[PDB]
């Protein structure tokens, strides 16, 4: 099976554009690759945190990647700080990354992890013998490094790395709900632009019901980006929650109004998030369950990352470690 | 418990007799007054690009000149730096916590600067999580790391200022003499440990009688008649030599003017090529003894490397607590 690696913040509060377009497609794909869920504390401390928030965002990262369905019999999930490998490797690969690259990635009271962590990321990836990594726009420059970093060491000291490649294949559109043309993001700014995974159905019916629609006459549930981007979205949404297809949909809302299309948005979306909310507070109240998904998977990473290091340790010329 | 003493030396190249004097003596010196640590720094030394083999036998010649010096493991500890994770570790917690400013503003970083890699730019938080570590109070090294010295202390109150008691503030045990020894063709700079001119420096495992005739070569000044007294403005090789010989001897700088009255500059060179010809005999001595004892050298690796991780361990959970990282179970 290919390796597949993904970086998961805790921080990020996901949104239903993370499950039902990237999320959702990996939960079904567990079987077709050997994943790999790392969430990367040691990446979120280049912005500085409040340390008990980011203890709470850890564990809650971890119980909402479980409640969307990673399987931790099947994949990998492990908390990033708890493999120490991954700085061992990030300290030696900075010494195979050049200046000018960092300075490149798109003043001088920035704190030098927030200028230095692109090298860590590179170790993330590499440790593992990753073969793809699903990535969105902003994380492209990152994997040409990480690529470019494995390609010069490789030239250097002979097949040590995978040069890992980007997973292409898109999954579901889901934009946001005041700017149609804008994608929902779970960095945005304005929050009702999104519906957050954990909202309850009052929180996302007031969402819902102040979403941007169209001012035609007579008011039209039908299909088009170009001039009706508020009413599409809102079909895309219900087309990625239901499964039923986009001109089913417009056949059903055949003579009626936008009102009653929000209202079966609400309805289904709600649903499929109080299925999830309860998978979520199962998962996120059981600290024992929690631990012994942490144990399992940083003693699964550990041993596949030490395999790695100690081959690019041999080859750097550092002398072995002298164990008991 | 006692006062911690931590320091250490990159294994690339080979070692001089400014190693020696602005550090290795002074750590000799150190091990029953205080808890002392050292520590062979090959992550360090991967920041210019070595050979593979090199490198591992580099660091394997570096401590046997540590037990070589009198470095005993009985007393000290002494291991490599790779074979202690919490380095690493620490170090990238670090950076989150040093400014961009702090790092491209280091004289050593622009000195160092075909391959300017990150890992050079980033060369003092690393040396500041060796240091922290291990609740270090002493840091003895020559006078070039005094900036690197200031940031690690700079990180220290800063991160024990959000979060608390973390970490000791260290404090610079820098020599009186010997601090920062010149080379011998071109006293204004100093010695160096990959100098491309070999004869500006005495090397730790050179021939002593090859040593002798660098010293000799060693240039003065145009002084008429020649006077042998401190002057590192305008007799910057005379006093880089009468610096030498204290740091050697122990004797204080007026002490030598004194015994140098109506003297010229071979009598002063004489000294000096048999102080330190005398040194290294006996240093090389005991080194390939040692260096050649490749049981005993893993041995102290391996004790060293236990030892280190102990206390390591105990600093990075405390400060992976006080960041707010879940613990390890
Ligand atoms: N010409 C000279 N005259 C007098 N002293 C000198 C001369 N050249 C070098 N030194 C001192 O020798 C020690 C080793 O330096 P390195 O370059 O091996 O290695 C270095 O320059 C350190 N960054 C290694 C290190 C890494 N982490 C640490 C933590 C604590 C102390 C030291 C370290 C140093 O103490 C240095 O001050
Ligand atoms: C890029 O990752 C790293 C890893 C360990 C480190 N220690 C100091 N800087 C570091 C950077």
């Amino acid at each position: 099976k290919p390796i597949v690696f993904s970086g998961a913040q805790p921080s990020g509060e996901l949104t239903i554009g993370n499950y039902m377009g990237a999320l959702r497609q990996w939960v079904n794909m567990q079987d077709d690759y050997h994943c790999i869920y790392c969430i990367v504390d040691q990446h979120a401390i280049t912005v500085r945190q409040d340390a008990q928030k980011l203890r709470k965002a850890t564990l809650d990262t971890l119980a909402l990647y479980l409640a969307c369905g990673i399987d931790p019999e099947k994949s990998t999930i492990f908390v990033q700080s708890h493999v120490p490998e991954h700085a061992q490797l990030g300290w030696a690969l900075n010494c195979y990354t050049y200046f000018g690259e960092l300075s490149r990635m798109t003043a001088e009271n920035i704190n030098a992890g927030l200028f230095d962590y692109p090298v860590l990321m590179a170790a993330d990836i590499l440790l593992y013998q990753t073969n793809l990594v699903p990535v969105g726009e902003d994380q492209k420059q990152h994997l040409e490094l990480s690529r470019d970093i494995a390609q010069r060491f490789n030239a250097l000291y002979g097949e040590i790395f995978k040069v890992p490649e980007p997973f292409i294949p898109k999954s579901a559109r889901v934009m946001s709900l005041l700017e149609p043309t804008k994608k929902m993001s779970k960095s945005d700014d304005n929050r009702n632009n999104v519906i957050g995974l954990l909202e309850d159905p009052k929180s996302v019916v007031k969402k819902i019901k102040r979403a941007v629609t169209d001012s035609d006459e007579p008011p039209v549930v039908r299909y088009d980006v170009q001039n009706k981007a508020g009413v599409s979205n809102l079909l895309d949404i219900l087309s990625a929650v239901t499964g039923q297809s986009i001109p089913e949909l417009e056949k059903q809302f055949e003579g009626k109004m936008y009102g009653h299309l929000k209202g079966e948005v609400a309805d289904a979306v709600s649903g499929m998030l109080t299925e999830l909310q309860e998978r979520y507070h199962r998962f996120r109240n059981d600290e024992a369950f929690l631990q012994q998904v942490m144990k399992d998977g940083a003693e699964k990473a550990s041993a596949h990352a030490s395999r790695t290091l100690k081959a690019v340790y041999e080859a750097i010329g550092f002398v072995a470690k002298r164990h008991h």
